[PDB]
């Protein structure tokens, strides 16, 4: 009998972003000092870039196959995704495919992503507020940038908008590929006549979306579009994994997944 | 090769509520006149009550086992649930368990519940508005009553609240067992100082929640709580399956499930 | 928590053959007096004939769906098949598909068919010898008639021939659709110059194969072919479920399946 | 769309035995020159020994996870096992677990082991006879040594004995762990009063069973036991993968698995 933890993030190949994952690994090690911790990454393109730089970057299937070969029997897989979308559901199916294979893993549990229950959504809204930069003034809007998805779990972003507005009417959620859109966010900002607007990534790590879509020099970036509208944009290039308050939520979800192994 | 459709609702055992399901069956027959239509029900307690009244009320597993015995090969299962919650996920697992069984069904697809994508959520908000009673005046709040759930898909109800408010700030979502709660709804109503409030079930059929929790004579009902606060409550005891605009959404989801059989 | 037993035979629709299944049901009830016993049938054509006569004849899927609806949680499914062939493997897949379905069965185990391990094969050979008619004389060959199959488990019939010959060189195995063939059996009989030959069904119930292929009046029957060769054929129209010694083997396999539920 | 072949043997870590696998790899490459060929090994202890010598030795799960990462979509897994026993069934379950995983393999087929149908068993018996050493004289018994297993597929060894005896009454099958036992084989040899007896491995590669259990210097080896009985034992230390006639059977099974990918 041998318990392991498999941490699974979307993944990033940009070195300014990656230390935020190491931080998460330290938090997990601190909370479960006697349980081995392994990593896998869900984006196929990011694993390709990391392998290109000479770095091991297993898929969840490669990771679990390797853990089965090490003699692990019970593994808690923790998603560092934001929503239970396509990536999370793929992960769940992969994890459960390994469970019970002859001579392999006995039990493979999967921790919920950040926005799990409506109780999580409420805790996430509170944690995001606690994570705001000290320089943001009352009344200055903050736009949280999510990936967005065609998957049904896209509904987590407007759900989160509901909980954020219970706390502060000037906190907004926008996404690159889903709803609410950035056009919807600009319409929110126009009615508020906001002159300074903060932009913060909703995702665990500030990867390419945070750096280019949110804050790039190109015309199409959120910060470029806002500057054209006469708004002072203040991008914050740290993902939510940096915040202790946000990270506590993924940790609780891992505690729940570990309890499900018994 | 033989295609069938299996319609699956939560189910109701109250006779004033049931004709709304028959209506849905007529709509499906009208749209797919050459495809046989069968019914199953997801609530174990409702199947028990219906069997007690001498009425056949198969579970999804009983229904699919019987369809396999009739020689169906390809079956589109359409959920008449509101959200992709515990009932919907149980249905998906059951459906897929039958698919590919030796000598049984070849392919079993499953249509999304009402609030599927964020695009569905937006269409549902529009359809609910189109479904409002003609006597409701501008500015009179309307509270839509959902079941609510501990499942992660509970987040669909605050998500829907986001889309409803894009249309009319006085449309509210409350749930019996989840979030937003009825206490949250009363806090919304208090700030609006509303004197007349309409109550409409969000679920396909106005069963026991609509009739007792929403509109019962008991002190704990929504209409009783509102009357104690001096509000004229106007309960509407028809489920969303009665509305053509809402029903079109389940129909489109069935069309999508039928296309997935090829 | 509620344990049940599901007995699954190929099935027969001939009334002279069926009482042999009832016998098996009595044996099971006698051995497990406190555990409810249900029946299902694996041949689709036999279920069709039985339903035509007004008799309930559920498939394994219909039976397990109905047991889940009765509130059973742990079910031992016992195969009354002879070999782990196509029917047995279909049964195993169906059984395991039900296990773990949301709100349904917790655990569904499956008892091995008659010729399970090589230890079973040896016990079957001994039981068949104990079951021979008292009138068969030493040296008179006995041909055991199996169904035969294109499935890999067809190899059980020549395997059984090996164990039978360890007991008596004049015991032979033939099959209708597999190997050894009836032509192979006649070649065995020709070298023995046997003048009287007994024919016994290997299958649980003497259905249509026993009655027509083995012993029919038509030219193609085994008894007709033997009579053309000048051999006195002595067909025995009772299946192996009639023998206490053979039936004990299925009972032990059911005991093993019941132990697997804990 | 990208087809691959995964060859899976029990595996051997002895260097005198391994070239027989390379031979099989050449045969496969010759028959399917445009399809990439990968290897995996089913015995956990052999993968451990090979990794200890600095040699990559993936499990079937590690291999398929790696192939999915290379962008293969359709993979024919060919078992180089002798019987559809525990190893083969584990392989089938693992293979099918990978099939259909989100973003991974589309289709994973599995080729039958050597003794697949009774038609294979008959072809194997013919191929084994064709593979006998030219120095073996008519009437000298040959004992084929199988692993043996507690799994139900152990019945393949007495099944094969049936087909071998149709060809030559002095060809015998024995196993290390199943039936027929080596004691059963010595009883066969005693009745034949054989003075010289050949011993040949039934398995693909002459690993540790062939070299130690069959032909070791220790008292318990088959050759040592025979020498104590006054029999000249002639061990042949080549597995069946060396024979072209035996290898053709695995090749046909691979052709069948490749056809199942369409
Ligand atoms: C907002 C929350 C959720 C939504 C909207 C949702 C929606 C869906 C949808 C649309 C599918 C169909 C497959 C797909 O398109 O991905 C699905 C499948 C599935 N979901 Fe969820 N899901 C949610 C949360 C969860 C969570 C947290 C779990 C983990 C317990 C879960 C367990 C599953 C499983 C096991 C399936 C496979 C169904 C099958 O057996 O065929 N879902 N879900
Ligand atoms: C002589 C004995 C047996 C033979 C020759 C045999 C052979 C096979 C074959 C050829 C298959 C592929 C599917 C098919 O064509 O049916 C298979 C699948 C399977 N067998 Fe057996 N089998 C035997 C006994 C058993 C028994 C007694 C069990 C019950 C534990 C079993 C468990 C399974 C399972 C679970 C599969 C599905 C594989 C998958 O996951 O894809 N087998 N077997
Ligand atoms: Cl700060
Ligand atoms: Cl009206
Ligand atoms: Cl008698
Ligand atoms: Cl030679
Ligand atoms: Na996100
Ligand atoms: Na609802
Ligand atoms: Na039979
Ligand atoms: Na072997």
């Amino acid at each position: 009998q041998k318990t392991g933890i498999l941490l699974v993030a979307f993944g990033t190949s940009v070195e300014e972003a990656r230390p935020a994952l190491d931080k998460m690994g330290d938090r997990v090690r601190a909370a479960h000092p006697d349980i081995p911790v392994r990593w896998a990454y869900t984006a196929k393109m990011i694993r390709a870039k990391l392998r290109a730089e000479g770095i091991a970057a297993p898929s969840p299937a490669e990771a679990l196959a390797g853990m089965a070969e090490e003699g692990f029997t019970h593994v808690a897989v923790q998603s560092l995704h934001t929503i239970p979308g396509e990536e999370f559901h793929g992960l769940l199916e992969t994890a459960h495919a390994f469970q019970g294979l002859p001579k392999g893993l006995t039990r493979v549990s999967v921790g919920l992503p950040l926005i799990g229950t409506t109780a999580d959504a409420e805790a996430v809204a509170e944690a995001l507020v606690a994570s705001l930069p000290a320089d943001r003034k009352p009344g200055e809007p903050v736009v949280f940038m999510g990936h967005g998805t065609p998957h049904p779990a896209d509904i987590c972003y407007p759900g989160l908008q509901y909980y954020l507005w219970r706390l502060d009417p000037d906190l907004l959620v926008g996404t690159v590929e889903g709803s609410p859109s950035f056009d919807n966010v600009m319409a929110e900002l126009d009615v508020r006549k906001a002159k300074r607007v903060w932009l913060m990534p909703l995702m665990a790590v500030a990867g390419d979306h945070a750096r280019n879509d949110m804050a790039g020099d190109e015309d199409d970036s959120w910060t470029s579009q806002l500057a054209r509208r006469g708004i002072e944009a203040k991008p914050v290039l740290h993902g939510t994994a940096e915040s202790d308050a946000v990270a506590a939520i993924w940790l609780r979800h891992l505690d729940d997944a570990l309890a499900r192994l018994n």
